[PDB]
């Protein structure tokens, strides 16, 4: 089998992407944030504290003839941005782009943190990291991809995120029309539960490529590119007036600037992030200070190849017995 679904930016900055997901019988369609940095499929639901729902579409398991409470199971998650959510668990039928999994754990939120409430466009998350990170207790549950893997034509999914435009998540096949050149594959460590890999270096604008190993994760659920302080300083030094602002919480730059591209290495190959992809706009409405899309990871503990990096590529998440990642230009 295969599936294919369009993913759409939630706003004009590409802060996140939503993909429609059919849950239950009859289908309840929710728009979920596919997140290769986490491993829970959780949704706003009829069980969510009413004051914490503000415009999201909810899953109502009592209206699904295929829903079944997973007795005794609870979940609770905290993300790298400080947000969190928790609740109980049902199993139900879940379909993405024509690919159906029966018995998928659907984690129903009883509580969500304020940042989820405040974003009416995201009805939940669909985790695509390794199932070892799933938070369901006392019996850890499998991701949608893990459950679908054996049925897929090939045990892969691909992320093709758009810049200010829709893109595509495919399951079970490589669309060879969706990228240019060849796909360069690189080794993955699953020891931390992430799609963790080592970039071979970077360049700033038209500058010389610096060969240096940068370990990080491919994370569709993180907006920005978080890299070591040395790398980030080298980038922003090429932007007149850019500075790190403790009050704002990162590098800012004059909105009148033209940003240089940023290149990262995948083996001997190179993925070029255009400068415009690094502009995240005014820090507050009407400001002429703009927020940078490349930020230091020094306070995170891991480097993160978020959407800024991934949307410059066609990305293959190869879930073979030994997983690998593939990147192509597009």
């Amino acid at each position: 089998s295969t599936g294919s679904a369009t993913t759409t930016p939630i706003d004009s900055l590409d802060d996140a992407y939503i993909t429609p997901v059919q849950i239950g019988t009859p289908a309840q369609t929710l728009n979920l944030d596919f997140d290769t940095g986490s491993s829970d499929l959780w949704v706003f639901s009829s069980e969510t504290t009413a004051s914490e729902v503000d415009g999201q579409t909810i899953y109502t398991p009592s209206k699904s003839t295929t829903a079944k409470l997973l007795s005794g199971a609870t979940w609770s998650i905290s993300y790298g941005d400080g947000s969190s959510s928790s609740g109980d668990v049902y199993t139900d039928t879940v379909s993405v782009g024509g690919l159906t999994v029966t018995g998928q754990a659907v984690e129903s939120a009883k509580k969500v943190s304020s940042s989820f409430t405040e974003d009416s466009t995201i009805d939940g998350l669909l985790g695509l990291a390794f199932s070892t990170l799933n938070t369901v207790s006392p019996t850890q549950q499998k991701t949608f991809f893990d459950n679908a893997k054996a049925s897929l034509d090939s045990p892969v999914f691909t992320a093709d995120l758009g810049y200010h435009a829709p893109g595509t998540y495919n399951f079970g096949f490589i669309d060879t029309t969706a990228y240019t050149g060849s796909i360069t594959y690189t080794a993955v460590s699953t020891k931390q539960g992430f799609w963790e890999w080592t970039s071979t270096g970077y360049a700033v604008g038209s500058g010389t490529f610096k060969s240096t190993s940068i370990d990080g994760i491919a994370d569709t659920g993180t907006t920005l590119l978080y890299l070591p302080a040395t790398v980030v300083s080298a980038y922003w030094a090429q932007v007149s007036g850019a500075k790190s602002s403790s009050s704002v919480g990162g590098y800012v730059f004059p909105c009148s600037a033209t940003l240089p591209s940023f290149t990262f290495g995948v083996g001997s190959a190179r993925i070029v992030i255009p400068g415009d992809y690094i502009d995240f706009g005014p820090i507050s409405t009407g400001s002429s200070s703009c927020f940078g899309g490349i930020q230091s990871s020094a306070g995170i503990g891991i480097n993160i190849f978020g959407d800024v990096a991934l949307k410059a590529a066609f990305v293959v998440f190869n879930g073979a017995t030994t997983p690998t990642l593939g990147f192509a230009s597009k």
